[PDB]
């Protein structure tokens, strides 16, 4: 079993479908990743995430170095035996975090305020790798320094060119140390916010390192589809073309085709696991609120062909009823299905290309989903 | 399969192990019944209470009744299909949450309004009787008039005698209802709080109607475990031999055992769900909290005999940094474990009983449970 091999299978247009081997399983690609913040996906084990279809998830080096903590976590045997999850694991490097939950940056690094109990932490892309070491990742992002949305062209470029910087930093740190570098793999992110010329310049400086993967950071934050469909367009054909391409906080059922149908092969996010427990439920007739009265007395499962365990065996009326009355249950059925829903479009769209008929699945998906 | 045959294998003292045979499975006895107020035993999948060794579970009038509806349910298809448990349901009657709960008595009946929203609502015998037929329930409980912990000798008296009244009219409204008479039971409630002769006074009134099963109410309330002991000491040798006794909302395992050592053979209580989902979880060494910092570390399973899924997969650590993060992954496996430790714990006393030596896994377990 290789550490990382990437290969594809087939292509359509921009958009491509394969396979990345690790040492602790196969990641079919184009791949949807549940986010497990806090060393869980929330409300499901994880043999029920497998059972979805997820190959791999995705850790947070924020979350888990604040609690329980990063030494604790490689103390007890590692993330993944700590979660009881034996497949890969993505872990994100903590730079956006930083940004948006903490409350002093530096060349160096950051030193930041704990959002739980004000704690004094610090992060830099030496630490980062670390804890992404102790942690046991089997895919480590590179550290970055984020910049909020919307941001000026000033503030972009030079929160790009740091991340370039610390972008050689993680590498060399991640290539020191010997079991992280032959069972890990190591992504850069490119940054440059809207600005062709940045992600330009971010793609050549990560490309002049080298990765195993290339990570579109900046996204998913606010700018809308049309804006982030535009960036992709210039963006994905500056990365390398052999390598996997990771949307970083993406996002919407129609978010992960278009950016699939504009080269992306790697996606996560927290809307299935979050909107689901608020009752929003996928369907490929568009997103529903279970808890609208009109589900009151419906006796068909969530979605009319979802092959999920939930789909089986549970009613819309029934889960209505648990999420109007605030029921764990509730939340761990409308979970497993939206996570389960996001498994098999992903499932469709690897078909699909494989199959060269994407176009004509992302035409007929959109037609339908918003009718 | 019949509709009600209870068998008594062994005797050993007071205590008795058999089976209850319904339509709808077999029930273990000594029994415990998860508790599933609004149509979920909290945190758990309907497998997952199967694989814990439940055979019924607890379902409640009251609160079925305000949401999602009775006459929805049976609309629906009835409590089995709606939740997805196809073995017997035991249904209270309502008369406990009238008065814990909602906020005018009278020999008809009572109404009340509704503690989630206000809405006034009606209960009688006849009416709980109905709504447990529309329910689906296939242990139907009497409607009964409680009264607060403590009571007077003069509110004991009066709610008593005026449950034996509506026993009977419970009886004839069952009878009346052939579905009901031919596929469920019917058990009777035996009142009259502290006071032997009251106790008999209801015991007599309960026999000469005649009931499939006799249940103690009255306890678990606040009375403290020696009272409780003393007034099954009297109470249970006073109801009909032949038939199951089943002590309501009771309770810790200690209660359990020592109220199996005085005739009992079916207990429900929220306690292993409840006192889970707060990080209680109980062990052969006596329970412990889950969230204590001693636990941070501790690589061991929630207790070292259990055979449940939650003590063959995580650590004590983990499931300690879920409970004090907030996440619903740790309320299911508190409760999983919790319940699972209370159906080993009923197999124990149903072994211990059919093999001769009850008294001697009593003293057992009480010696280590309390060391
Ligand atoms: C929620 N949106 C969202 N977009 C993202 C882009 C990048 C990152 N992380 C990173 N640059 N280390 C996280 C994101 N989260
Ligand atoms: C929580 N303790 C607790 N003791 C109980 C006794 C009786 C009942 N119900 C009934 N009489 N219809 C419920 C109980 N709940
Ligand atoms: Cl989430
Ligand atoms: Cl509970
Ligand atoms: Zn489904
Ligand atoms: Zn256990």
């Amino acid at each position: 079993r290789p550490r990382f091999s990437f290969s594809i299978a087939a292509r359509e247009g921009k958009a491509r479908t394969g396979t990345i081997e690790m040492k602790r399983g196969v990641i079919r690609t184009p791949a949807f990743m549940p986010v497990g913040t806090a060393a869980t996906v929330k409300a499901l084990k994880p043999e029920t995430v497998r059972a979805t279809g997820a190959d791999i998830i995705l850790g947070n080096t924020y979350h888990l170095m604040l609690r329980p903590g990063a030494e604790r976590i490689a103390k007890l045997g590692g993330l993944h035996s700590f979660m009881g999850w034996d497949r890969p694991i993505l872990t994100d490097s903590g730079g956006y975090q930083v940004m948006s939950l903490s409350s002093k940056q530096s060349e160096e690094g950051v030193t930041f305020k704990s959002h739980l109990d004000g704690s004094r932490h610090m992060l830099s892309p030496e630490r980062s790798i670390e804890i992404q070491h102790l942690l046991g990742s089997d895919i480590v992002m590179a550290f970055d320094e984020c910049t909020p949305y919307p941001a000026t062209p000033s503030r972009a470029a030079s929160s790009m060119e740091r991340s370039m910087r610390w972008a050689k930093r993680s590498r060399d740190a991640f290539d020191s140390r010997k079991e992280q570098a032959e069972n890990a793999a190591l992504f850069g992110i490119q940054q440059g916010s809207v600005f062709e010329n940045l992600r330009q310049q971010s793609a050549d400086a990560l490309a002049e390192i080298g990765f195993d993967g290339y990570a579109v950071g900046g996204l998913a934050v606010g700018e809308g589809q049309d804006e982030m469909f535009r960036v992709l367009d210039f963006s994905v054909p500056m990365l390398p073309d052999d390598k996997p391409h990771y949307l970083m906080g993406v996002g919407k059922p129609d978010d992960i085709v278009g950016a699939v149908e504009r080269g992306i092969d790697m996606f996560d996010c927290v809307l299935p696991t979050r909107s689901g427990r608020n009752g929003q439920a996928f369907t490929w007739d568009g997103p529903i609120n279970i808890r609208n009265a009109r589900f009151s007395e419906d006796l068909k499962p969530l979605d009319s062909e979802c092959h999920c365990a939930v789909c089986q065996k549970w009613s819309r009326a029934y889960i209505h009823h648990l999420i109007r009355a605030g029921e764990i249950l509730g939340a761990m059925l409308m979970t497993e299905h939206n996570i389960a829903f996001y498994q098999q479009l992903m499932q469709k769209i690897r078909d699909s290309i494989s199959e060269g008929r994407f176009s004509q699945f992302a035409q007929d998906f959109r037609a339908r989903y918003f009718a």
